[PDB]
């Protein structure tokens, strides 16, 4: 439906600020002023690292019709698109910033009711992508967006694909067979969610850290995995387990690890263990209530709360 993506350009949008940057290019505050409007609306923007041709960008456009009808409350839509000398996509902007900086920075104030709603929210936005055929390739707590503190959204979903390069790096992400074949399917995506999951669990810590690139593959191969977080209890430390099996069809599917984690949030303080957990409860009604009214009014399933 070519309803869904909007076609901008130059002259109606500005960058104004860098937000940061990925293998894929730099991600921009900018400005979008509707025609004739003097209202400045803000917009995230992601500038697209190599220089296109005419050819390129009619594929690009083509694919970004099908990629703009990626519609789920926990998936980040692409809006518009710019195709001049450089593509950049145009989504929502995400005043909280991705969830790896979320969970450093609220480290030591975050209890397990949000964990756990997060790892929910996560893999239902990854199973939509599932049900959609479309292989996300680059999931990471960097690649989850916080819409607010109770609503996370992933982003960054097939880039490769968007620019025609499926058959053409995140190795510490990475399934065993990606890194040793460059295969990438839905069961590669559930190894990805474990060490997305561990990030969150950890607080944002770095995985495999200290240990080079080129030895993830061996290490993968003797047996060895991510340690036991401080605060994962057996239970969910297993399911990060099951997801880095060799095996990929011996991993957990996405819509299984929403049902799981979902009957965890449902008994948060028998599946964590965070120290002072007792007064780090999901928001009241009243909070949430204003919350939405100021930043959230887009449809969304009810989190998770607590038996
Ligand atoms: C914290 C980690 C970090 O620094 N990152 C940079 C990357 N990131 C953040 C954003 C973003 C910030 C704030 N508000 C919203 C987004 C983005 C980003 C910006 C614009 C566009 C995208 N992605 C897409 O447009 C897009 C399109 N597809 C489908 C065609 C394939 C997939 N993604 C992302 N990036 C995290």
């Amino acid at each position: 439906n070519q309803a869904l993506l909007r076609i901008l350009k130059e002259t109606e949008f500005k960058k104004i600020k860098v937000l940061g940057s990925g293998a894929f290019g730099t991600v921009y505050k900018g400005l979008w002023i509707p025609e004739g409007e003097k209202v400045k609306i803000p917009v995230a923007i992601k500038e697209l690292r190599e220089a296109t041709s005419p050819k390129a960008n009619k594929e690009i456009l083509d694919e970004a019709y099908v990629m703009a009808s990626v519609d789920n409350p926990h998936v980040c839509r692409l809006l518009g698109i710019c195709l001049t000398s450089t593509v950049q996509l145009i989504t929502q902007l995400m005043p909280f910033g991705c969830l790896l900086d979320y969970v450093r920075e609220h480290k030591d104030n975050i209890g397990s009711q949000y964990l756990l709603n997060w790892c929910v929210q996560i893999a239902k936005g990854m199973n939509y992508l599932e049900d959609r055929r479309l292989v996300h390739r680059d999931l990471a707590a960097r690649n989850v967006l916080v819409k607010t503190p109770q609503h996370v959204k992933i982003t960054d979903f097939g880039l490769a694909k968007l620019l025609g390069a499926e058959e053409k790096v995140p190795i510490k992400w990475m399934a065993l067979e990606s890194i040793l074949h460059r295969i990438y399917t839905h069961q590669s995506d559930v190894w990805s969610y474990g060490v997305t999951v561990w990030e969150l669990m950890t607080f944002g810590s770095k995985p495999y850290d200290g240990i080079p690139a080129s030895e993830i593959s061996s290490i993968l191969e003797k047996g060895e995995r991510l340690p036991q977080p401080p605060i994962c209890t057996i239970d969910v430390y297993m399911i990060m387990r099951k997801c880095w099996m060799i095996d990929a069809d011996s991993r957990p599917k996405f819509r299984e690890l929403i049902i799981e984690f979902s009957k965890m949030a449902r008994d948060p303080q028998r599946y964590l263990v965070i120290q002072g957990d007792e007064r780090m409860h999901l928001p009241s009604p009243t909070d949430s209530n204003f919350y939405r009214a100021l930043m959230d009014e887009e449809d969304m399933d009810d989190v998770v709360d607590a038996d």
